[PDB]
């Protein structure tokens, strides 16, 4: 499978405490997601989004600092993981979140790209009011 690395950053009005409380509690998850979530927030845990089109496992897990997780979309080939960090880093009382991403099939760059920057950040940010 050929793959590609994708780099994204977002600054949040929110403190690093409370967006990695988004990031890994399930009822926080399932209100931004618009769905049902299921969200074991351990080293190890299982998580599975948006009626199972999203799923994975977190490898690292960093209170205010880091998560680590294997994340894939369900159309992808079966057994295939993208590794993505997320890093929170507090600008000011405000959030520098980063996020990288290895390991994406390359023909799913863009529907990635996206779901991550509509899904994830637009999403984080209108459902909790952290800014624009």
């Amino acid at each position: 499978i050929p793959t590609c690395k994708i780099t994204l950053k977002e600054t949040f009005l929110t403190s690093p405490e409370e967006l990695y409380r988004v990031f890994t509690t399930q009822e926080l998850v399932q209100a931004f997601t618009h769905a049902p979530a299921t969200l074991e927030a351990d080293r190890g845990g299982k998580f599975h989004m948006v009626d199972g089109n999203v799923s994975g496992e977190f490898t690292d897990l960093v209170p205010e600092k880091h998560i680590v997780m294997k994340w894939r979309f369900k159309s992808w080939p079966e057994g295939h993981f993208a590794t993505i960090t997320l890093t929170f880093i507090d600008k000011n009382g405000e959030t520098e979140l980063c996020m990288e991403g290895r390991g994406i099939p390359a023909p799913e760059e863009e529907r990635t790209r996206q779901g991550w920057q509509r899904y994830y950040f637009e999403g984080i940010k209108q459902t909790f009011g952290y800014g624009a």
